[PDB]
């Protein structure tokens, strides 16, 4: 048998683990991080947006503050986040930007003088003064008044992770590519390590550690049209869930992208609406307006991408080989303005779509994004099996709730990575484990098996025909609109693929590097997975965040005012097993309320909330009469935890 | 903390080492050997003499078999050694030259004609049939009526470790040089493995497994005059016995070689004497005739050594700044002789000695040369720690017992790495451990802490002049001639050296390849290895084997027909504990009575033999008179176990 040990296992290379690992490296911790591919191609790779962090530097970031990106997080989330983590995460942001510039990421920083900036609601000058220059700049992204999100030109993700990834190689953390996690080792609720498959030598590792951490990205793969990398399938998220013990935290709560470069999902950048982009329909016909005659194409991205939907819907879309879609134009910005400050864009339609941006149309159809929904944690970023943490998109810290920020992912990956990887490595330096080889010999026997199993059986079915199956049942029935008749048909269909799934059969017959076998084992994991999501959505009746049900178009504070929680106790059942954790207003910040974005007064007000307004204006008024900063009073409104070392505050302009 | 796992883990690169590791290897359990040294450099490459086996090929073979091995044996050891083992041995050893001659030892064979040869009691001509042609050959070697010595030329040792090293290598065994085991891994009575000092960076890493198997051969370089190499320290023997559970039996049993070249210690080959070779004193007198009339030059080996130390101690010796020795004249063979038959002992003399042998004379003197002592264990191999297995010189299987033959430890080691290496294989696919990260830390944190007190000593004490004054003391007082006095005396000054090693100080601080610091631990370890031999050489009052004690002439198989078995409970104990394994006469397939060599009516006989030699004498002639064959007739005197895979009969020339 063969077996390798690490105090801290970390099972993902992208911005979360890498960034957890340098947390438990650094304290003398030996730690292997294992990854699908080299991690510097990792999907964190491919963000262009930016990082949400209250720095304050910028003329138009003047007076941010952690309330301010706190406030943003919460409604956003449409009050479906732990509140209390969303604290640590944006008094944490701030540090993570500084700390990476030190690392040598190169920000875009400010330059003293005018600039021609778009206001959209006053597209006039911004001035930048001499104190200012030379400091981390930011741009308008996500939506939020303020803006606090920062960024290295046009290729953020890019620059943050390689960071991260050489300051693994400078500490010697072992990087370990092409490596793949198929199981959770574990015994009496607690996690020992995972078996691993040598992907190019096919041979079945089992990697023992007294702590372990899942930081594998997003499930967006399950879904046909995604933005997300061909490796985000979401088995990191299966595996955890096959260990019957830890919990899945709202899986059904998925993002999607209104402008996705269309049929291939390739993003175009949320700048181009942002400078002035037109939505166009069949007709050649600016949209948006009829829809959202104050705010237009500027709308929130959510209320964009079901207009987007409403008018295709009416028979409006452009027919394609490929399903319908709608047109992007920006050439009306001006071929200057978009050589000059859309040049990724531009590169990206000729690459791609094979035109000028400059001079025709992209189609474009919204397509899913982001995972908020992942496996579920602490504050500390343990799940319900002892020893197992997960940080990144893989989890459900939920800071995110039903509604992750723009810029607030990338942010959130590399905040986990620190705070998470703080307790991660305190629980790693402090626990003792007893690791039986009986145990360990079982895990490593049984995956075998699998493998073999799988190269010998005879079924008939084909695991791409299955694949590309349950693809389209979640775009056709879990996207944009749900409603209960399509999500029960979702569901069956699914239920049915699963069962089709353990019928497959493989050409290829070799154990090692076999990209046959490796479908065959990871689409009965997707579909697991799936099933979690779609039954999620037909279970979840009410409409909040990104979850929106046509059948129950209203929030339901009453009974829904919780999370969705997924387990699959028993190999033998087909479908998971969903249970709720419950949010108390009592522990809210800020209570229930107007999300600021779409229709207003569409949510069914819970009771408590209003007690809890009251109690938190009371509060607020008296400290504010006894003259009390912010910090107090945050203090005294919901008291939250961070790491010793976290803890500081965050020095800004102006203090 | 750096860990590494494997089912079963070897320490020592040696013949029994390497080839238990194949025995492990071939079955699918990874395996590790660690060697301080690369394993084709251990001491069984030093080997010229050959390995003894019952093949029954050549001439002076005729009618061999595993009875009159068995009886050699047996009789040799003085009635010291296990029988059932000697039994498991020689009736394996065949099969184990025939094993190597398949995998490429070349094994000197026979050729058909007459031959000029020595007998010495009828130096006359031997005649090999054509039958006989191209079979394994023979030689007259360890005084044996029987010739059974296989040899390849004059590298035997070379050859056949160089055979298992490749085979190793062959099937992926994993090989660690310059990795030293210093502690092993226990806990509730039971062996997970060893801590390790990697001798080049000074990395401290716990090896775990399913099963240890010590083979780090002999220990006699706690003498001054050795013929072993510089590594033979038994340090292997000395992290068995810290454990406070392993026991080292018959440490007080060394044998001496009577021939070495003084003072180096470097063998010059028994063929010397056996071809004619004359021991010469300080007047050129050819004193052997003297004591022994009839035998001579040609007289037992055990007897040779102590008639050279009583001609000294008569005043005959030669005066030397190294001390007292005598000569060997192997001029008298003739130059023409010499450089064909003994080209190998000619370029001894030469290359270091600076002499030729065909002309000159060579300074020799009695040296410790094997160590029949070592780990205890049961005929499995197995100590009494559990899943700590041992085999080879390091070992007390206890087919030796106080007298091993010529020829038969280079035939154990690979004997016992073939037996011994089938249980432990066994062990090690059943047994099922419970690793606690608790324990494992322990042990590599409590050798780091050890490492850094000696890097960090203030101590005055000076390690070489403390380990040379333990060498002289060991050959002044524990060599071919003991008494109480002496002994006494031997104890407590090495008592005191023990105590004194702990006061060492080292001038350099590094921790990695640090040639003093080494000396720093080993020291000590080898202090208490060299107390196990003379505290057991006092206690025991009797003259057996190799153990002669001039105040105790006799063998005394009422009180002493037993084993000594040394351990060291209490680390706080500055002397070990001594405890006997009685001899059952009844397990014997040979009672007690003259071994061969020496003065008769020596011993102080046993009732209890007598009886046994009755009932053994009955049994035989029922039996016998009833026609059957040796086999039943020893099965029914003694039964032994042998694993399945070597329980067939050795086919010979003439079934
Ligand atoms: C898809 C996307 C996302 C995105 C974005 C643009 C695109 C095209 N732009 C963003 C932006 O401007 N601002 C922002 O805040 N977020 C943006 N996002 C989303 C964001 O990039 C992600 O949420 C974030 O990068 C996620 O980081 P995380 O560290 O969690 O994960 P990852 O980078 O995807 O890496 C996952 C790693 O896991 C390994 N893996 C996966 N499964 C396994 C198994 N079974 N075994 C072993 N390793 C596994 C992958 O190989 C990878 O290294
Ligand atoms: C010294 C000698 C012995 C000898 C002989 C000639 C000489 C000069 N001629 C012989 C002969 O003709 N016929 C015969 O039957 N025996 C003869 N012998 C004795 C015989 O060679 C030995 O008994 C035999 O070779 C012993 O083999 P074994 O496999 O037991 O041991 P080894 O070869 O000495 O190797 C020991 C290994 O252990 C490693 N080691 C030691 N301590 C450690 C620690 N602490 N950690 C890790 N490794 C360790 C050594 O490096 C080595 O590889
Ligand atoms: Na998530
Ligand atoms: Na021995």
């Amino acid at each position: 048998m063969k077996v390798q040990y690490c105090d801290s296992l970390v099972i993902g290379g992208g911005l979360a683990g890498l960034r957890a690992a340098v947390a438990t490296q650094q304290k003398g911790l030996s730690t292997i991080v294992l990854s699908l591919i080299p991690v510097k191609r990792s999907h964190s790779a491919a963000a262009q947006g930016g990082m949400q962090a209250s720095l304050g530097n910028s003329k138009m970031s003047d007076g941010d503050n952690e309330d301010l990106h706190f406030m943003d997080t919460v409604k956003g989330s449409d009050w479906g986040c732990d509140q209390k983590v969303a604290r640590m995460f944006v008094n944490t942001a701030p540090k993570a930007i500084r700390e990476l510039a030190a690392w040598g990421v190169p920000w875009t920083r400010i330059h003293k003088g005018d600039r021609m900036a778009i206001i959209n609601a006053q597209k006039t000058t911004i001035t930048e003064e001499d104190f200012r220059h030379g400091l981390i700049h930011s741009r308008d992204f996500g939506g939020t008044k303020k803006w606090r999100t920062c960024y290295t030109a046009d290729a953020t993700g890019h620059t943050m992770l390689f960071a991260v990834a050489n300051e693994c190689l400078k500490l010697g953390v072992s990087i370990q590519d092409r490596k793949e996690a198929i199981a959770l080792i574990h015994q009496d609720g607690k996690c020992y390590g995972a078996v691993v498959r040598d992907l190019v030598t096919g041979d079945i590792i089992a990697y023992v550690a007294k702590g372990t951490l899942i930081a594998t990205g997003g499930y967006g793969r399950i879904y046909k049209n995604t933005t997300n990398a061909v490796v985000c399938e979401g088995t990191g998220t299966a595996i955890a869930l096959e260990t019957g013990i830890a919990q899945l935290g709202n899986m059904e709560a998925v993002q999607f992208h209104p402008t996705p470069l269309f049929p291939s999902g390739i993003l175009l950048t949320e700048g181009c609406r942002g400078d002035g982009g037109i939505l166009r329909d069949v007709d050649g016909h600016r949209f948006m307006p009829d829809y959202e005659p104050e705010k237009k194409e500027l709308a929130s991205r959510d209320v964009v991408s079901r207009r987007m939907i409403e008018h295709i819907r009416k028979g409006k879309g452009v027919q394609s080989p490929y399903g319908q879609h709608l047109w992007l134009d920006i050439s009306i910005l001006g071929r200057k303005h978009i050589e000059t400050n859309l040049r990724d864009v531009q590169e990206i339609c000729e690459y791609f779509a094979g035109i000028d941006p400059a001079e025709k149309w992209a189609p474009v159809l919204p397509m899913q994004h982001y995972s908020m929904g992942g496996i579920r944690t602490d504050y500390r970023g343990e799940a319900k099996l002892k020893g197992l943490f997960s940080a990144g998109e893989a989890a459900c810290w939920d800071m995110h709730g039903f509604n992750r920020l723009g810029g607030n992912s990338v942010s959130e990956a590399v905040v986990a990575g620190m705070i998470v990887g703080e307790y991660f490595a305190e629980h790693c330096a402090n626990t003792q484990v007893d690791l039986e080889t009986k145990t360990l010999e079982k895990f490593v026997k049984g995956q075998e098996a699998y493998m073999k199993s799988l190269v010998e059986s005879k079924g008939t079915e084909d695991v791409f025909k299955i694949k590309n199956r349950m693809k389209d049942v979640m775009d056709d029935n879990v996207g944009i609109f749900r409603d209960g008749p399509h999500l029960e048909k979702a569901v069956k269909e699914l239920e049915e693929l699963y069962k089709k799934s353990k019928n497959v059969g493989i050409k290829n017959k070799r154990l090692h590097a076999n990209p046959e076998l490796e479908e065959a084992y990871r689409v009965p994991m997707m579909l697991k997975v799936a099933l979690c999501v779609a039954k999620g959505a037909l279970d979840r009746t009410e409409s909040r965040g990104a979850h929106n049900r046509e059948d129950y178009p209203k929030r339901d504070d009453i009974n829904w005012l919780n999370r969705t929680l997924a387990s699959w106790p028993n190999p033998e059942q087909t479908l998971p097993t969903l249970e709720y954790e419950a949010l108390d207003v009592n522990e809210m910040e800020i209570a229930p309320g107007y999300r600021g974005y779409g229709a207003k007064g569409n949510y069914i007000e819970n009771p408590l909330s209003v007690k809890r307004q009251e109690e938190i204006d009371k509060i607020q008024s008296e400290l504010e009469a006894a003259g009390k900063d912010r910090h107090a009073i945050q203090e005294a409104l919901m008291p939250y935890e961070l790491p010793a070392k976290y803890k500081a505050r965050n020095e800004r302009l102006g203090d």
